[PDB]
C-alpha cells in the first residue's frame, strides 16, 4: 500500500515538450527565448532543409497524453494561433519520437501531426437497448406498499444516514439533493426477495436528473429492508 | 524503460464525458449542440420516463477520476450553475457506468450522484505524535562544535554545491532559499557516528517555513562530514 | 479490458495537500479557515519550535507529482506570493512524507523543499545526429517518377481518405493541413521495394512545419503503392 512506487517523470517531460512546442509569445525578448527552451528538448535540433518556417504567436489550451508505445507519445492538442490580428482555435493529434539515456529523456526528431481519433464506440444492436416499457405481474396492493416504502427510502437517502441505516444495508446518503418523484417501478419475486427496478427524479441546486436503481427487498415487520442496492437496471430485468 | 507502453484513452474518454455532462452554455445555438455531443457518448440515449428535466447553464470547474472498478468510473466534481441570475458553486461525487467494444468506449446508462468521500485518515494514538521535547545527554562543548558545523552546513545547503560536497555525501543544494535559524538539536551517539536530529527555519521569497533533518555525522579533522541526511525525525529519536 | 481496476485516491489526496499548502487567501475569514483545512491533512500538526512563521498570501499556479517512493511524494510546484503589494512567481521541488491507515491517507510530518531536477538528457555523440546531407545513387528518371508520385501522395494525405487508400496501405489522412513542398528525397533499393526517405513542409492554420517520412514503395502499374509508412528517418538511412 503506502510503499508503492510511482514514477511520472516521462509523462510530465512530454507534457512540458507539448507546452514548449505550442507556446509562442508576441514580444521578441520572450519569443526567441521560448524557441531556445523548445530546442533544449532535442538530442540535436532536427535538420530542416527549408530556409525557415512561418511562425505565429500561439497558446496551448489543452493536451491529453493518450498513448505511449514504441518510443512514440501521442497527444490530442487544443491551441490558439494569433494571425496578424485574428485568433483561431485549432485541434490536432501530435506525435513525439523520444528516447531515454541514463534515466533521462529527450525528443529524438521532428514530431508529426495526425487527425484526432475518437475512442467513441458505435454500431450497437437494438437488443442492447434498455427500455423501461415492461408491466410487472405483482399485485396493486404490493405496488402501493412498495411505493410507500420507496418514498421513505428516497427521503432518508437524501437526508439522514441513521434513518437510512434502519431500512438499508451499507447505503450512503447523497448530499445537496432533494428527492422529487418515482417515475417507474418494475417488481419481480426472487424466492423470498422482492426485486424492484426503479427510476426516480432528484433535484441538485436548480437542476433535475433521473437515476436508475435495482433494490433487493426483504420483508421486515409490515415494511421492507434493502439487503442490496445497485445504480443500474439490467437488460434482463423483466425476465422473471 | 523507453519502450514502456501506456494507454490513457479510457481515462481521457471519461474526462470528456464529465466535461460534456457538466457543461451547458447559455445561447441555444450552443446549448442544443452541446446536448447532442453529450448524447453521442451513450450506446443509446437512456430511457427517461419523466417528460423532461429543468436544465440551467453550467460550467465544469474541476474533476478528479478517483476510482475505476466493475465498469463504474467515480469522480469528484466541482461545477457552477447559473440560475436565472445567480451563480452557485456545487460539488458532487459522480458515477458513470461504461463498457468497451472492439477497443472503443461508451457510457451504458444513467450516471448517478454520490456524496464526496474524503480519503483523510483519523483516530491516531498520541503514541504516534512526534514532539521535539527531549533533552540529550551530550556535552555542551560537543553541542557548540555541532552548532558551528550545522550553521556552515545550512549556509552551504542554501548556496554552493561544491562547498556542500566537501562536508556532505550526495546532498543537493536547495534553490531560492535563505537559512535563518537552528531551532532544535538532539544529539545521540551510534558507535563512532553522531546522530543529530535538527529543526531549522528557511525563508523562500517572503515566507518562512520549518523543516526537520536527521544527520549522520562522522568526525573529519576538527569538524564533521555528513555520511547520511534524512528529512524526517523518527518517533524513537530520543531512544539512545 | 473494461473490468480493469484503477485507484487514484492517493495521487489526488497529495494534489489536494499541495493545493492546501500553497494556497493562502487575503481576508482573515478565508485565511485562518484555509489554515485549518491544511492542518486537517496531518496525523498531528507538526511540532514547530519557532514562535510562528511569516506568511504571505499565495496562489498555486501548477504542480506535477513526479515520484512516489518510500512514503515520500515529490512535486514540481509553481506558485505566486503577494508581498505587501508586489506579486512574485516562484518554483520549487516539494517533498511530502505520508502514510496509509485502513485505506486512508495522511501527511506524517513537515514537508521539505528541494531544487527542481530536469529529466532532460544531454552529452550526445555527433554519431547520433541525423543530417539529411546524403546524395543517393538512383537515376534522375526514377527521381522524377517518385517526385510526381509523392506530390499525389501528400495531396491525398491532406485531403481524401478514399483516394489515399488506393495508393497506400492503412494510412490515415491528416486534418486541417495543406501540403506545400517536398524538401528532401533519398531513394534506396531493398530487393524489389524502393525506400524513400522524405522531408516535406505542411501548413496548419497560418503556421508551417516540416516532417520526416520513410516510405516503402512497391511498383503498381506505371506508379507506386505505399506498403509501409514511418514518420522518422533512421541514422543508417544512407547505408545501402
Amino acid at each position: 500500500d503506502a510503499n508503492r512506487k510511482y514514477d511520472y517523470k516521462l509523462q510530465y517531460y512530454l507534457n512540458d515538450y507539448v507546452y514548449a512546442y505550442f507556446t509562442l509569445p508576441q514580444e521578441g525578448d520572450k519569443q526567441q527565448a521560448q524557441v531556445e527552451h523548445l530546442n533544449s528538448f532535442y538530442n540535436f535540433v532536427p535538420d530542416v532543409k527549408a530556409q525557415g518556417q512561418v511562425r505565429n504567436p500561439s497558446t496551448l489550451l489543452d493536451s491529453q497524453l493518450v498513448t505511449v508505445e514504441g518510443k512514440v507519445a501521442t497527444y490530442k492538442v487544443k491551441y490558439k494561433e494569433m494571425i496578424q490580428t485574428e485568433e483561431k482555435e485549432l485541434v490536432t493529434g501530435f506525435n513525439i519520437p523520444f528516447d531515454e539515456k541514463e534515466g533521462k529523456y529527450y525528443v529524438s526528431g521532428l514530431p508529426w501531426f495526425s487527425a484526432i481519433e475518437s475512442s467513441q464506440a458505435g454500431y450497437f444492436s437494438e437488443d442492447d437497448q434498455l427500455q423501461l416499457t415492461a408491466n410487472d405481474h405483482v399485485s396493486d396492493s404490493q405496488h402501493k406498499k412498495v411505493e410507500k416504502f420507496l418514498k421513505v427510502f428516497f427521503t432518508n437517502y437524501t437526508t439522514n444516514q441513521d434513518n437510512l441505516n434502519l431500512i438499508a444495508k451499507n447505503v450512503a446518503i447523497v448530499a445537496n439533493t432533494t428527492f422529487k418523484t418515482i417515475d417507474y417501478t418494475y417488481l419481480k419475486k426472487d424466492r423470498a426477495d422482492l426485486i424492484a427496478y426503479v427510476q426516480a427524479t432528484f433535484e441538485v441546486g436548480g437542476t433535475t436528473h433521473s437515476e436508475n436503481f435495482t433494490f433487493t427487498l426483504s420483508e421486515k415487520d409490515k415494511s421492507y429492508y434493502v439487503t442490496k442496492l445497485e445504480h443500474t437496471i439490467p437488460l434482463n430485468y423483466a425476465n422473471d
